[PDB]
């Protein structure tokens, strides 16, 4: 009898090129059958009617009913590749940062500004023309201001007077742009934010993609904060630069993968001041447009499934 690997995510993710490429390769495993849960079923059917699986690959994106996935996993008790309860915490930057700190992972110095919706005026924020003070902690410009919702990508950077003042407003990339300059020098006055020190990079972000704690692919892309113009190649794909992680960074990836219990996990590294700082943990994410990654990821996931489940299925596996 076959080991069933169930894929439970929104259709946009389940039918994505990287997903289809990887699932095709996982299916090549002799004792593995892949079942992709239909979006209509995920959204409209009670969990009791969802397909059975022995191993569940499931992850949140916009519109995904995480409560249902959690309930399904509790009902069927499959082997879970990416822990579902942790995906609530991944949606909250405050929770992400707390986990990183607890794990001895270097991250930007930061402070949380929580605003009670009823009292916007009763906050712990003092603003100077070249700095902010949050719960008593001072951040000189440049500093970064992030919505506490990790799903909210309206991240702002504030320039010091010596650099011309104003701000850089980042957003989910659309077409040719990932950010825009604003003459606004004052911080946002409604909502809750994390304020953090600006880490000076060479102008790129390092994007890391784990497949288990012992495998991580990295690449670099232009930081959206630079000027906001997206670099695209002859085919319309965003330009990426080769990266090889050093020993320290390979350990960071190991830590992030295990700490968040996300076998497949994307996160960002800022290479600054001779160190590497995690600034964002995104959970489930595949590398795009790398055939070798497709090969590696499918092989590792298949091996994880076989290692974990082959004994109870009485299947030979060395
Ligand atoms: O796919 P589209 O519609 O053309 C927009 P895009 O090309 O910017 O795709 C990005 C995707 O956005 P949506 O799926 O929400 O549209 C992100 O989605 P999200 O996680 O920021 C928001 P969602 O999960 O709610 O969709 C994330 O995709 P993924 O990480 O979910 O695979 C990201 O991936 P990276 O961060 O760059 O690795 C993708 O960027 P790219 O494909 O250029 O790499
Ligand atoms: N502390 C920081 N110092 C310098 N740049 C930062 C810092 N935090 C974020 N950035 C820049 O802003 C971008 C978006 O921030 P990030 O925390 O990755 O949010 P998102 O969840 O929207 O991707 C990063 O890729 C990086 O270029
Ligand atoms: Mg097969
Ligand atoms: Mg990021
Ligand atoms: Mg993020």
């Amino acid at each position: 009898r076959q080991i069933v690997v169930g894929i439970c995510s929104m259709a946009k993710k389940s039918k994505s090129k990287p997903m289809k490429e990887i699932l095709e390769r996982i299916s090549l495993f002799k004792y593995i059958t892949v079942v992709v849960f239909e979006e209509e079923v995920i959204l409209n059917e009670p969990v009791e009617n969802w397909p059975l699986c022995d191993c569940l690959i499931s992850f949140h994106s916009k519109g995904f009913p995480l409560d249902k996935a959690v309930a399904y996993a509790k009902l069927r008790n499959p082997f879970v590749i990416n822990d579902l309860n942790m995906q609530y915490l991944i949606q909250d930057r405050r929770e992400v940062y707390s986990i990183l700190q607890a794990e001895g992972i270097l991250l930007p110095r930061y402070a949380i500004l929580n605003r009670d919706p009823n009292n916007p005026k009763e906050c712990n924020l003092i603003e100077g023309e070249d700095h902010v003070e949050v719960n008593g902690e001072v951040f000189q410009k440049p500093f970064v201001e992030k919505p506490v919702s990790a799903e909210d990508h309206n991240v702002y950077i504030y320039y010091p007077t010596s650099a011309g003042g104003g701000s850089q407003r980042l957003f989910r990339k659309i077409g040719s742009r990932s950010s825009v300059y604003s003459p606004e020098s004052n911080v946002r006055k409604t909502g809750s934010y994390i304020y953090e020190e600006f880490m000076p990079t060479d102008g790129t972000d390092v994007k890391v993609y784990t497949v288990g704690p012992d495998y991580a692919h990295a690449e670099a892309r232009k930081s959206p904060a630079l000027d906001g113009k997206v670099e695209r190649d002859s085919e319309g794909k965003e330009v990426r630069y080769p990266v090889i992680l050093n020993a320290r960074e390979k350990l960071i990836a190991w830590k992030v993968c295990l700490a968040f219990k996300q076998t497949v996990c994307g996160f960002d590294l800022l290479r600054a001041n001779g160190q590497s700082y995690v600034c964002d943990v995104n959970g489930f994410s595949f590398v795009k447009n790398s055939m070798k990654y497709y090969d590696d990821c499918a092989k590792i996931l298949g091996n994880i499934v076989m290692r974990e489940l082959a004994p109870q299925f009485h299947i030979p596996w060395s």
